[PDB]
């Protein structure tokens, strides 16, 4: 169906439209349909639009290949001929195709490095590469996207832009009413929100109960914390979703059964996704290092999150910056930079908790330029909160929640709000 | 491809005030085709209009040659039609064509001179120059080009840069009558410009409003952002278009009735333009990445922009400098120069927003000096604009645009200007 | 280091319980290993517990078959020890090894499937998997390691 291929690029434009990217020229053949490929991907990247039929034959006189696969080409273009179909089987069987033709060109070159590592060292070749070749060409044959985009026009797709606007999708709501309705729709995906609280202020506790919420919301959660160690943050999240206490985890006032049971009534619920914690030392985890962690969940755990945590992401590493070459902001800002970037290359939610300089410790109002290591940060970031314990406030067991920095909407709608935490059962709740 | 040039200069009107002083007879052929070109030229100097196919066919008849010659025409002139392809393709393939010819007719010219040279001086031809004579006319046969290489030619080309000051010349409107009157022309194409201002100030807004803008004035807008886009910024084209408040597309007040009649409304008009919103990882689109957008844009799109807007700025990642600059001077110099670079490149009219540092984040005016950003970028700027928005100007709803790098006129007597900048719709209403 | 793969599943009990699972006839060999660990497989089987080295001698004794191989089996158990080593570099390099199999073997597989593919229709076997079953086991060439058992999840793990 190669000549359909070529005739639905040229006199279709929305099929070029569909699929351009994945198509290469060993897709094709190895005579005239590979000819015919790399004239029009010339022109391609030669004049930038597509080339018409009177086209091809400018450029076919102008070649440089002998008479046979010429005739070939003339013949080609003689049969290209546009022909009506429609706008779905079509991209069906141009991929099916592409991944048949992608699998026999792998395992062609797969015979050709077995052949040459059969052969006794004298006969073999360094030009065709060893076993180790085997593994690594295989899987690129299974790494094709077969999807791309191009962008948003506002006036052609205003179709879909309605869909999201009565739909309010990929903006995850919480399990509490009170951030929902100052987020107006929850939490989008390609978004990065940190907690401004200070030094044992009930940073990690918010951490974990948001994780907890989002994770019964049947979400794949990533809580990776460098500052706690997953155990530590396990029990946690134990305290929370039992809710027994954290003081009888220790000491321990629950029996193993009880605690079994309702870890089993807790499984069956459908209700709940997969969460899993992961820690690092301070300043030795990097972005690629995530992205390496995602590439083997998938592997292997066959696991990709969407809510990802990083606790206190300004003791990550840049992986760009040379170790520790400036002050505290300018890694700072690039960090966030780089982790924003992955969460929205990988739509997945992204929190974190920054730290607040001593200036404003211990009081009963912080701002913005309280934060303590960076002011790029800020900038990358969106939906900052500020967390306040104060001794009357402690007192209440509650928090003061203040919106330093808005992005979902107004900050002065709602500025002053308060959080039943529970240092106890490592839970923050809504007052009302 | 002779039919190809001679039904374009029969058919194509704007492909003939490109070139056609540089046509000539013996560029043809010794066929009928420079019978046919002789025939129209004819017609061109009796009658200053392009001849139709009738008055082709005319002058062929009326012209009286050899029965063979009458066929040969006969057959040339029955192969024309529209067949509206590519105008740069085009321009650039005959461009190419006449070359080849030049050269041909350059080689006939030596190697008759040459066969000519080695006769008795009693066989030599007294026309013919002498084999001293070959550099100059090779010069004059490599001085075939249709660009102006040689560039502006003062006091000689005069005439053409009087007609471009009368009138406007080269610029684009910026549907504002303030705007226009700071310009005087508004802004020029190939012209880098910027409008820095502080965070969460008045930045996407003015991006988006000068968009709509542009689009409403038929021009192509491209909107690469590498805050979050395709969605967000669309959302406020559909406030600044459609009148509708971001809070009610949240909250569905639309029923999606008059959602669709305003869309295919604005399709009515033939004076709306295309745009095309991308939005791209943080630091990771550099300038060759645009360059290949832009091909990626005409090839699978009908589309060449003719304003460019950037967000935020600085997030290129230029390669030209493999590492982060300590001051970032380099790499946002850089990419400023690169983007100057490439709106000349394209003619295009470049729109970005700088950052502004912490030291006037709360000033109610802002210096020049005030540059979160690097110090060379506000020297390859050409339109620096700069916004503040204060209490007061929140509770007017406006802000205090200042100029600043005023290339296009002087930065005096206009500096003090306000805009009505409308939160709830995401415009800009200039009082009258 | 199907010598020390046997030695270790032989000797050392960790080694063994770590990944048993994780041992396939065919991860070894065409020949003895393969025939060893038949019989390290049958006893394991039929006795679950650990073969002394007197076991599978009884067992490859009455468990016989044609001489030619005989001897390739019988001097196979010889040569198994303690040999006190490092465990993580054990099941790393079985992990590793192990990874190789699997790809040679999905390797062969797919190419016997094209070889028959590059043949007449008419003279083709229809017992063996067509061209369409190539990729899925290339799947399952790449779906084959050892848990890391990286991060900590909060449910499964309660235990
Ligand atoms: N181990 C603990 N024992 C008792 N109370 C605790 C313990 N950990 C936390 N709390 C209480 O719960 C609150 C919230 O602490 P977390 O948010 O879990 O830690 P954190 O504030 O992130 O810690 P750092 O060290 O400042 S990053 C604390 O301020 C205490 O009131
Ligand atoms: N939908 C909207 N409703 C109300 N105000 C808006 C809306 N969109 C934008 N604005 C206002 O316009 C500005 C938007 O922020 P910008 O000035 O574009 O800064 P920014 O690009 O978000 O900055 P950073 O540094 O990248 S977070 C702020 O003054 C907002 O209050
Ligand atoms: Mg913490
Ligand atoms: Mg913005």
């Amino acid at each position: 169906m190669v000549e359909i291929i070529l005739s639905h690029l040229i006199f279709d434009q929305a099929y070029f439209s569909k699929v351009w990217p994945y198509m290469d020229s060993e897709y094709f053949e190895s005579g005239p349909a590979k000819n015919t490929f790399k004239l029009i991907k010339s022109h391609v990247n030669e004049y930038h639009s597509v080339p018409s039929i009177n086209a091809l034959n400018v450029a076919l006189e102008n070649s440089s290949f002998t008479e046979t696969e010429y005739s070939g080409v003339k013949t080609l273009i003689s049969k290209l001929a546009d022909s009506p179909e429609d706008h779905s089987w079509l991209v069906k069987e141009t991929e099916k195709y592409v991944q048949q033709r992608a699998m026999f060109n792998a395992t062609s070159k797969i015979i050709e490095i077995q052949t040459n590592a059969e052969l006794p060292p004298e006969k073999r070749n360094k030009k065709m590469p060893d076993v180790g070749a085997i593994p690594d060409i295989m899987r690129q044959a299974l790494s094709i996207s077969f999807d791309s985009y191009v962008g948003h026009d506002w006036m052609d797709d205003y179709e879909a832009r309605w869909l999201s606007y009565m739909n309010k999708a990929r903006k995850v709501p919480f399990k509490l009413r009170i951030l929902n309705k100052i987020t107006k729709g929850g939490a989008e995906t390609g978004t990065l929100n940190v907690l401004m609280a200070g030094v044992n202020v009930g940073k990690s506790l918010g951490l974990c109960s948001l994780a907890a919420d989002y994770l019964q919301l049947g979400h794949n959660v990533l809580y990776i914390s460098m500052e706690m160690a997953e155990e530590v943050c396990a029990k946690r999240i134990d305290a929370n979703m039992l809710d027994v206490s954290l003081d009888d985890i220790d000491d321990g006032h629950i029996s193993y059964a009880e605690y079994k049971g309702k870890m089993e009534k807790w499984r069956e619920k459908s209700t709940l996704g997969r969460l899993i914690v992961k820690q690092y030392p301070t300043g030795g985890a990097d972005a690629n290092t995530f992205r390496s962690l995602l590439n083997e969940l998938k592997l292997k755990k066959n696991f990709v999150p969407t809510i990802i945590i990083v606790d206190y992401l300004g003791i990550c590493k840049s992986c760009r910056i040379r170790v520790y070459s400036e002050n505290s902001y300018t890694t700072v800002k690039a960090i966030a930079e780089e982790l924003r970037a992955l969460a929205v290359e990988t739509e997945t939610v992204l929190w974190t908790a920054a730290q607040v300089g001593k200036q404003a410790w211990d009081s009963s109002d912080v701002n913005m330029s309280d934060i303590a290591e960076s002011a790029g940060l800020p900038a990358t970031a969106d939906f900052m909160l500020a967390v306040i314990e104060t001794e009357e406030l402690a007192a209440a067991e509650q928090q003061l929640i203040k919106q330093i920095k808005s992005r979902y909407g107004d900050k002065n709608k709602w500025n002053k709000f308060l959080m039943g935490v529970q240092k106890g059962n490592q839970k923050w709740v809504e007052i009302e």
